[PDB]
RNA sequence: UUUAGAAGGAUUGCCGUCAGGAAAUUAGGUGCGCUUAGCAGUGUACCGCCGGAGGCGG
């Protein structure tokens, strides 16, 4: 009962095991979970009040 | 200098059938309304008169 999101900031390997069977690049996949990058804002238009 | 500036919600329709509210009753005792006044105000205006509309006599 817990979110793949608590899970990947801990990576218990209950985790760690069930992934390692069905893919082969779950290092990959965590670091792009784990170190996201923010909104910017850089521009505005006509649909922005 | 406004969470700025813009907008067609539309068309159609079978709610129905039945029925026992019912029985009993104690509202009762008492009691100070009350001292003053002018229907007045003026109590209403009448006949005429020429004129033709407009103006004085009793």
């Amino acid at each position: 009962g817990r979110t793949v999101m608590e899970h990947l900031q801990e990576d218990s390997a209950e985790l760690r095991h069930e992934m390692e069977e069905l893919t082969d690049k779950y290092d990959e996949i965590r670091d792009g979970i784990l170190n996201m990058p923010s909104m910017q804002p850089y521009r505005t238009n006509q649909f922005i009040k």
